[PDB]
């Protein structure tokens, strides 16, 4: 957990401008989260970054869960092999605003996050699935309670969060 360059927020939170798998590599984390879908199909974004940062090994193991357990919820979670990036990957269900899902189930998808002392972590359901971003760092300052380091892959967003964060 040798987190490094971060701006601390909160007590409990902080943000940096990086790549997730990136920091995965540098900080040796306990929990990496990821940015799943229901299937955990890891087809591109932040979670194909990191099941290619795996060699594919994150979706063999994604496919044998699913085949047992069933697909997650929206708001949900499951914990898995964090392989060559973390001890444990948390994979969270942030709600796709662009698919229709229900924003509200943004503060469940980060109380996933309390179950776990120390994450690495992306901004959920931002990007291609639709959520405001500024609002999403706020459910995250609200709802987490654990100790959260997001990296946030993109300067012009991380200055405009930190710019919000700070008014
Ligand atoms: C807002 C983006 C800059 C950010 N991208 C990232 N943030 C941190 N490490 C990263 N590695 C590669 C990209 C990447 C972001 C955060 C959350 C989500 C996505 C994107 S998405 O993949 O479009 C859909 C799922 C939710």
């Amino acid at each position: 957990n040798s987190f490094s360059g971060y701006l601390k927020l909160t007590d409990n939170v902080y943000i940096k401008n990086a790549d997730i798998v990136e920091e995965a590599k540098k900080v040796k984390p306990t929990v990496v989260v990821n940015a799943a879908n229901v299937y955990l199909k890891h087809g591109g974004g932040v979670a194909g970054a990191l099941n290619k940062a795996t060699n594919n090994a994150m979706q063999v193991e994604s496919d044998d869960y699913i085949a047992t357990n069933g697909p997650l919820k929206v708001g949900g979670s499951c914990v898995l092999s964090g392989h060559n990036l973390a001890k444990h990957c948390l994979h969270v269900v942030g709600p796709n605003v662009n698919k229709g899902e229900d924003i509200q189930l943004l503060k469940s998808a980060y109380e996933n996050f309390n179950q776990h002392e120390v994450l690495l972590a992306p901004l959920l359901s931002a990007g291609i699935f639709g959520a405001d971003p500024i609002h999403s760092l706020r459910v995250c300052v609200d709802t987490v309670r654990t100790n959260v380091y997001l990296a946030v892959f993109d300067k012009n967003l991380y200055d405009k969060l930190v710019s919000s964060f700070l008014e």
